[PDB]
């Protein structure tokens, strides 16, 4: 419409935090290209989503159940406690049994009825086994009792939407312009790899230096390969100081042609540097002026050595003499899918003709449509290496086979991943969209995470945008109420933690001048502003209302979060416990995000080996510059907060916490499998050696990290650790015993995924930890998880490990302590 059209989209860049009808920091129409393109991908899953398993959202896996799951359910039944107003009773159920079937089995013992969970806003419906729900799943992983509140079928009236040449390429270097030596190197990239190079000669340094330079290329103006980007760059002893990237072909098929005016980025290897967006900062940035005016046997010994260049890791170098070999038997290549990302990286991109050839080879293809989806093998053709349109909708036609349990396990990786498409427009964006507004609970850190760049992030916010948009346009108008509210709750709550920042600083402890100022900010939004009951943004099935404010402190640390808690807005919760949030200024909690998210990746590696080293993965989201909310896992403490150099203090304070022996002997357990956990999950992630004070323990013995910052000793395995361990510096005891026994055992099972993790943590470095990181950065993992030795020498390796942490102590403790 007129000012109610005006009004949703006031409405919708309210939400994304970025106007996405701005042009004041484009040089084409790629963007709004891109807007009105996705709107048939859009409608289709718009149109063809079941309105009743849409609203609901039955959180569900296809997989097996855990041995250790099959334990607590030991007589093929599960109870089940049903409630209705204070109605209570008790149903013996089978696990093969469904929503339906156990339903209908209440009510004719004692329609239009759904089962919801007592507490939140999760559904136990649709035609599964209730012993593949995820909430079910979760209860017996804790031992509880799967409470169930009985009511009416929510409106999906509620989910509805709303009505709508054969020259060498040449390009003149006209000058760079600054406010307030020196050349440019302009490379014509594709997918990190660089076809040709020319450089200008070099000139003094001063605010305006003019070349008027052509400078032609290698490349024939056919040869450039659609996805080539015209890298600009600048050096000075020497260094590089400026980037800026220009795509060759643009989002239509056409070769750019023009006059161009570009502001750079300045620096301070990663996924920042491919890019084509332009810094929006005029008043300040770099400038930079441009023009445009453009079959058979293969021997027995060959084979063994093609075979032997496919089993290496995804991180070895390809010699020349490999990739010719790869490409000179492609068609035996492709029998072997897993030899895909070698053999598209053995490809000469800037021939016309070869790519030609390649897009013959892709043409089928019968094997790989074929083949058991390889997560960790997508991910590699979706990475810095791949700039090809086809190369990677290969990776995302396999993504397409998923169930939705799996996609928010990799859901932040593949939002990530969007970094390194070319175009904004693609297979990978088009599946994030498609699959979110499939399903509510995707679609909501969908919006989180794409949120979180959006807000912190020049380089990409611009494409992010465009696609939150997308998603918004179509979540519901449900789901639009909500997210306004979690919007609003940040917005306020963030306000308060960075004005409560500036009243003190370092050596600030805590004054009550603050004690009384926080505790007096919390009425004006209690009163005024707070919504009465706001969705939690890291667990969207728990609804949280008033705030608690005597329990909301203001953490005496280096830095000042808060402590907030606050009361679950749902009268039907089973218990009262309140909903915790910490929000921090200072750290960047995209660091955290990532690792949080590999780390739930390896607990469904050690699921589907049947382990339980129960890590405890908690929320965390970042919400702007170096500022978001965590959770606040309950009951927990810290080892340094436990100790304030002594070893018998752990067990202590366990039994002190720990009524009975059983209820202790469980706190020894949790803590054995728990610490095997974070023992190894650390050690390969190379954020081994911390600090006393950023670990911490549940009062039942669950240990775990937390502040994954910018993060001697392999990992943390100090001797009050081993007290508990019932073990004394070089002792043995049958607890440490089995300490080794589940560490190799869960060590083991992550080396079957080498190639998977390896991919996620290369993937992480370029996305998340900034700035420039070297290929020797990643060469880590590789080392830390032993690549090629067997199952023999790597156990052995690793457990020399956990013997270097006994033979120091607490002398890296310590050495902490000096400051
Ligand atoms: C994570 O749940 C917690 C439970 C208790 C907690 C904390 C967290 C916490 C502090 C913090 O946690 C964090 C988790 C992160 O990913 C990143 C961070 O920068 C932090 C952090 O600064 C403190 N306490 C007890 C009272 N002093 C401090």
């Amino acid at each position: 419409m007129s000012e109610e059209s005006q009004a949703f989209q006031r409405q919708l860049t309210a939400l994304i935090g970025y106007d996405v009808t701005d042009v004041s920091n484009v040089h084409d129409d790629e963007l709004e290209f891109t807007r009105r393109g996705l709107v048939t991908p859009r409608m289709a899953e718009v149109a063809s989503r079941d309105p009743k398993l849409y609203a609901m959202h039955p959180w569900v896996t296809s997989k097996p159940l855990p041995e250790y799951l099959w334990k607590k359910i030991a007589n093929n039944c599960i109870f089940i406690v049903i409630h209705r107003s204070t109605t209570s009773q008790t149903i013996k159920v089978s696990p093969d049994d469904t929503p339906g079937a156990i339903l209908q089995s209440f009510f004719t013992k004692m329609q239009d009825f759904v089962l919801r969970v007592c507490g939140r806003d999760e559904y136990l419906v649709g035609e599964t086994p209730i012993k593949n729900f995820q909430w079910v799943r979760h209860c017996l992983k804790n031992g509880e009792e799967i409470h169930v509140v009985l009511d009416t079928p929510p409106d999906p009236a509620l989910d509805e939407v709303r009505k709508e040449c054969d020259r060498k390429f040449r390009v003149k270097i006209r000058g760079i312009d600054i406010p307030v030596t020196v050349f440019v190197e302009a490379n014509i990239q594709h997918g990190q790899q660089v076809l040709c190079q020319r450089r200008t000669s070099p000139k003094p340094f001063t605010e305006e230096v003019l070349w008027n330079v052509w400078l032609e290329f290698s490349i024939k103006i056919k040869d450039l390969p659609k996805g080539a980007l015209l890298n600009l760059q600048i050096y000075c002893k020497v260094r590089l100081l400026y980037y800026v990237n220009l795509l060759l072909i643009d989002h239509r098929f056409l070769l750019r042609r023009g006059e161009y005016v570009l502001h750079m980025w300045q620096i301070s290897f990663n996924a920042d540097k491919l890019t084509s967006a332009t810094n929006p900062d005029k008043e300040n940035s770099m400038s930079i002026s441009i023009l445009l005016d453009n079959r058979a046997e293969m021997p027995n010994q060959l084979r063994k050595q093609l075979e032997a260049i496919i089993a290496t890791d995804p991180l070895n170098p390809l010699t020349a003499e490999d990739k010719e070999l790869l490409w000179h038997f492609r068609y035996e290549s492709l029998k072997h899918p897993k030899a895909y990302p070698k053999l598209f990286s053995s490809v000469k991109w800037g021939q016309q003709e070869i790519v030609a050839k390649t897009y013959q080879l892709l043409a089928r293809r019968e094997v790989w449509d074929q083949s058991a989806l390889d997560v960790g093998l997508t991910m590699q053709l979706l990475d810095c290496n791949f700039s090809d349109e086809n190369v990677r909708a290969i990776a995302v036609q396999k993504l397409e086979s998923l169930e939705d349990d799996d996609v928010l396990h990799y859901l932040l990786q593949l939002v990530q991943a969007v970094k390194f498409e070319p175009y904004h427009d693609s297979a990978l964006a088009r599946f994030l969209l498609k699959r979110g507004l499939r399903n509510k609970r995707i679609g909501h850190f969908l919006f989180w995470f794409l949120r979180s760049e959006i807000a912190q992030s020049r380089h990409y916010q611009q494409r992010f945008a465009v696609i939150l948009e997308a998603y918004l346009r179509g979540c519901g108008t449900a789901m639009l109420h909500d997210f306004t509210q979690q919007v609003q709750v940040i917005e306020m709550l963030q306000k308060v933690t960075l004005d409560i920042k500036s009243l003190s600083a370092e050596k600030y402890d805590v004054s009550s001048q603050v004690i009384s100022q926080l505790k007096q900010k919390l009425e004006n939004l209690q009163n005024s502003q707070l919504p009465e009951s706001f969705r939690v943004p890291y667990d969207p099935g728990l609804k949280a209302g008033a705030l608690a404010i005597e329990k909301c402190k203001v953490m005496a640390s280096k830095k000042k979060p808060l402590w907030l808690e606050f009361k679950c807005a749902d009268p039907t919760a089973l218990s009262n416990e309140t909903i915790g949030i910490i929000f921090k200024h200072g750290d960047d909690l995209r660091q955290d995000m990532l690792i949080l998210q590999i780390l739930r990746i390896m607990e469904s590696i050690w699921e589907t080996e049947s382990l339980d080293l129960c890590l405890l993965p908690y929320g965390c989201i970042s919400t702007g510059d170096k500022i978001g909310m965590i959770e606040i896992v309950k009951d927990a403490t810290t080892i340094a907060k436990i100790q304030q150099f002594k070893d018998e203090v752990l067990n202590h304070w366990l039994k002190e916490k720990s009524p009975t022996e059983e209820k202790f002997q469980a706190a020894v357990e949790r803590f054995v499998y728990s610490c095997a956990g974070y023992c190894v999950a650390t050690f390969v992630l190379g954020i081994g050696d911390r600090h006393n004070d950023n670990i911490m323990i549940t009062e039942t013995g669950n240990l775990f990290h937390i502040d994954f910052g910018h993060i001697r000793v392999p990992f943390v395995l100090t001797p009050d650790f081993l007290f508990v361990m019932g073990t004394s510096g070089k002792k043995t005891s049958p607890h440490f015993q089995k300490f080794q026994d589940i560490c190799v055992k869960a060590y083991l099972a992550l080396r079957h995924h080498t190639n998977l993790l390896i991919i996620l943590f290369s993937m992480m470095l370029m996305t998340g930890m900034p700035q420039l990181t070297s290929k020797e950065d990643i060469e880590y993992i590789r080392d830390a998880l032993t690549v090629g030795k067997n199952e023999e020498d790597a156990k052995k390796y690793f457990l020399d490990q956990i013997e270097v942490c006994r033979d120091k102590g607490w002398t890296v403790q310590f050495n902490w302590f000096l400051h």
